[PDB]
């Protein structure tokens, strides 16, 4: 014959996975692994399962950063260049979209045929989530925060599901935890949407107000926006994905003057006394007190 | 409650799909149909199995063409702007990874507890394939031709492969067609390499010789940068990644003076006896007299 | 003194009009000269008021171009380059805006007290209809017909109302000739937008189908967008500006399937018959058998 | 009819004014305001039409920022963005010149039919200055100090001088104060041309150097350029209009060599000394002591 | 030892002459061994001599190629592609500065003690002269037709003057055929000027009238901009730099209509007659009737 | 004579030498100055002859980088602008050419015929030295630390040896000190190649890391690179050419990952040892002992 199929070798998998091991090198927060081993007080997934589960969705998490800082054509990342800023664009969203497909090798560890469709319809609710949000910035159309809270609970929330859901399906207990993760998902969204504005450690780890750069019609952007349409200001300057910080800081001033930082810290403190409520509803039926979960909701909140 | 949950609709799986059914209502070869159903012809899938296999093939296919094209930054598709041209890059990304899932959705239909391994592998490969093709371009490092053909097993011969085993996975006979398949996709991986340079039907539906604009180390192009490692003008041509005639039409007459086209031919007659070859001894073992595939063949080569 | 002020020289204002000179030097159709001809017939104006208003006429329109083709970033004008592409943007704007002032002065040799104001009144609504225009373009929203025909009123009547205006306020009848002539402008425009689109002549004068590369909402486009609302991709490629001609042919393809040019030979038709019943009624009351008028009419929409 | 016409609305009427608001809510120094109040204490004009002469005259003043901000292709104004990174360079000059025409109705009010003439001519006078700065900018010609004060006499004194002409206008006093106040302007913009090199406040309101960035041949600039023909490092300087600050301190660090810092602060004086005498001169010929109009002599030459 | 000492090699020679190895290889006119050859039917330098002159000449005239392309931005050489287009400016410019010291080098083999001085005063000269040519094209500023002839005298005649000079050095006889030849190189230039603007053997191999592109102050550009100094539109198309066709055909036609190509054709005329003239003195004082130099004379002005 | 020749004026030499001139303002460190009055210690050229060996090598040094500047596309030299930042890559390029053959003309001065193949020998081995490091940076290919010495050798030691061949060529003594002298240059190179990414005074005067952002595989850069094939971070950060100093910040810290710095300062102990011991060596064999050039030595290994 002659054509003879060689072997994938170590050295074109380190390849493969260059952008994405050099994401996985960068030191993260990693509030993921601290929001499953909150919920397994309660699921109890044995220690083989529940490994295979983080591997999973810690993966998942590293590729579609890589994907979302393409597509959301972004520099910096946890402090440090984006890795298509080193890989470039193509390579990076390869390896990006080649660890999908190794996650989806990895739950099949499990074993578990209601893992497979989890992962799938998981997977479908992320592209759907960030499909909505390119919509809305690509078309200048600022949405309603209604249509935005259904888009996280997609695109953020869709992440924190297929973790719990992963864990439900490895655990006999009948009781559904993903209303409180969803709602656990959109809270942790709108609170990185405020950092992104507001934290002076994200302007360290992502550069001033890198919404704006971006475009992104984000929680506290759309409710300036829609406090006065008379003013164009604002949604103008997303159009114009500005670098330069000058516009930055008029763009961050102007939404001070429309209190849009009041409002989305008191729609935070509403969604919080949900999910406290929420937690403390299950735990009057039948579930043991799990301070962990409490502390991964103040950690999520402190309004930096 | 704050947040309430939405159902997903029509009307935004016609905005996810804006780019998947863009490049669907373009008039294309559906060679891939062809090729399955001449493979039908032995293992005589049950029809409500092969429309799923012919829906999920269809569905990858096009959808890795949006992120292909993105990666290769094509300007041109089935003669008609590029998906990405129109829609931006971002969405037809996503619109291309959310297939790539709703596919893994449709395969499900099939209900055959080996299917997901199936379409993992063959997702697995395709994405290795595409790998280390980028890393060779983005390195400006010519791959040898073995290299090549193990590149091309993988990304061109991925989604052939994950056709014909779908179909041996719903069928009642053991055979293994995958070889076969393979050397089928290498050769028309090659047809492509050649005819992107000399067809005036491929100069016409992606522009004058586009492997050259997309510095890819196609199989004429290795050939030609091989053959003369002193002169260095066809790899710095790669480097450049140009858009104009001028400089194309040089490499092209400089690939003519390396004798890299009937090199090629060569090849490709080679590889088409092979196929012929094991098509012959397939039949020699059973399988009926299978004049479709032949004709798949021949019109693969047609030009070569 | 250290200071003395010097005169204005012949060869200062040859610097100052240097892009308006430029544009009256390429051959044009001198089309509202035949219109002001054909008014004449009724409104009798004396010839030294005639050839005043004439000059004004003439001179704000080039002045218009100047500006509007820098807007429009176009780039080619009467089949040559556009006056910024030889003078620069700034030379070019300041000559235009320059000319609106010399106009100025020039109405003012009519010595008629209402002159100023009907003068300001159209340079105001003409900044009006181009101020919606370009909102609607730069926030990517398309306008509804009705506000598209409101904002051509402004835009292109703006100036046919300034020289009907200018010549009622020097005659000695009192007859109102506005409405007829503003119908008279929306009709000239629609026809320009259906030809910018459809015509060899205007293909060869701005290059193929230039309000698209511009990314205006003309009568066609809006047509065409909202008649299947549900398709993103015309919107789309107005929003990505092309200057390729293979995404501008798909787009005037997809044009012609939403039927939208038969749909503005219709309006046209139903236009034209309102300005026919307008002038016979006129005539009816008074005024004698204006050949004039008809023949530019039936010139202005010959195409359609 | 087919075609029912729509009246402007406010809602309107704010978009085509989103660019100049959005200057006019940026804190300015209001000097020109302090102009008029200075010549009142001679011309005394009541409050009604100054209330209209100061209308006109800022409004005049903004929109011709909103135009040089385009045609100089700035980036600040007032340390903030400049209108058209905001609004796009388009929708910014059409607001811009709609605000020439709005004030030209603003004018009107006066019913003063001298006060049109000079809105004329001075609207024709501010435009041949920028005409010739622009002129020899693009030409990389240098022109000589006195046409440098020619044009700027056009340029920015022709606002001074639309000012107090309006108020002489409105006014029966036989006293020609133009020569006065035209010298006001050119002291105000040579002030001017020295703090964009020197003062820190202006490296705060429009970055460092910026009339290097867009090339303009300014007094010192000037000086300096034509102090040693042989050198010709500054005039490349301003060709490559340069927004990195090495080059613009290398300039700066030049300027200094050739003392044209010292030969513009003597010219201030010599011209304050001209301004103070022919103010002395008016108050021998029976006009009272002046002090306001001493006090905005001495604001614009304090030499930050 | 630490560092040893290698040997240079025939693979890295070849990477040093990449680039002028592929002009070489690209089929040019030949003329200037035209034009020793026919001096030296009057000089007759020995065969081993005008073998080096010709080999020094040869490598000059290319490299200078490699050089000028790179600083007039060129885009095509002799019909293909210019060199830095295939291997990078700085390589480009390298492998051109280097073979002026090859040549250099064999220029030694002469073994000549005046060989030397006549290098270095004709590489001095042709970088005079590109040097004049370049501070007119950078400055914008128009020179004189009597400073273009010196500039030409020094950049095309001085490598025809540095062969002449050289052989006149190898030879026997003492005749100065220097102002002959440079007056040879100033015609030569003429008229590749007039060519570049005229002829279809030009458009076809560097592209339509290119020196309108590079900006260059050419024989006829000069005659054109300073027939009419009032008109400004010829010296500003060349600020623009354009690659565009319409402006340049839109110059062409200015240049015709300036009379510019007939005056050019005229003062080609008048310098053959001198030319000639001047062969004849030569040849009515002593040497033989050189039919060949005729020929090259008639051959470089036949398009005139 | 239509034509009459011109002599060349010191204006035009003022042009011609405009970048060049610019660059010998800025102050430098003047080490090659230094290192000829070490080694005349020894040699003992008299002044006469030195004087003029000084001009030639500061002349050529200047002249390189001009050209250097343009070829690596730099941004600072000596802590100011590069040249061509002010000039134009075109003018400094010629300026930087015309000198080299300006030197020659003064080599020539020497009336020493050894001393121009000696400059000869020495330009063409300058020319190899950049035309490998270009090869290697455009190709994207890490050459061997060996490779790189027998390149800098070239590169940077040639002008060492230039000037100190020079110097031998004047004067009697038959000892061979260029051994030492390329090994002067190689230290000195590989001394500067450490400086560009740790020196605090070199961040001032070139940027940070700017061998970073021009691609060179320098000392450093090579053995980080080749200590771990498996990760190509840093050789893809070079392929980017990072103007952005959070990638360079990042490289610079993978460089100290892989133990880098202590590699080159330990290579450069191992040097600066040889180097005095070749020094001992010449002056055990009649030569006096030589202070200046063990501070030389001294002075540019200080690690800074």
């Amino acid at each position: 014959s002659y054509y003879q199929r060689s072997d994938w070798t170590a050295d074109e998998e380190q390849i493969l996975l260059g952008p994405f091991d050099y994401l996985e090198s960068l030191p993260g927060k990693n509030m993921r692994s601290q929001l499953i081993q909150s919920f397994n007080t309660w699921l109890k997934v044995p220690t083989e399962s529940l490994d295979v589960i983080i591997k999973v969705i810690s993966m998942l998490h590293t590729a579609f950063l890589l994907i979302d800082d393409i597509q959301d054509q972004s520099i910096l990342r946890r402090g440090q260049p984006v890795a298509h800023s080193i890989f470039g664009t193509a390579q990076a969203m390869n390896s990006g979209n080649y660890v999908y497909f190794l996650a989806l090798r990895e739950v099949q560890k499990l074993q578990n045929p209601k893992a497979i469709s989890i992962y799938v319809d998981s997977l479908i609710d992320l592209h759907r989530g960030q499909g909505m949000e390119l919509f809305w910035r690509d078309s200048l159309m600022c949405p309603t925060e209604e249509q935005y809270l259904d888009m996280v609970a997609n695109k953020t929330g869709g992440l924190f599901c297929l973790a719990i859901q992963l864990m439900q399906a490895e655990a006999t207990i009948q009781v559904d935890f993903i209303p409180l993760v969803r709602l656990l998902g959109i809270i942790f969204q709108i609170c990185d949407d405020y950092l992104n504005l507001k934290s002076t450690a994200y302007t360290d780890n992502k550069g001033l107000c890198e919404d704006l750069t971006e475009g992104k019609f984000s929680f506290p952007i759309i409710h300036s926006i829609r406090s006065n349409p008379g003013n164009r200001q604002l949604i103008n300057i997303l159009k114009q994905k500005p670098r330069e910080d000058d516009i930055k800081r008029y763009a961050l001033s102007y939404m001070e003057s429309t209190n849009s930082f009041e409002y989305t810290r008191g729609v935070v403190r509403k969604l919080k006394t949900e999910a406290i409520d929420t937690i403390q509803g299950l735990e009057k039926h039948g579930l043991e007190e799990n301070i962990g979960i409490r502390k991964i909701l103040a950690r999520m909140s402190l309004e930096l």
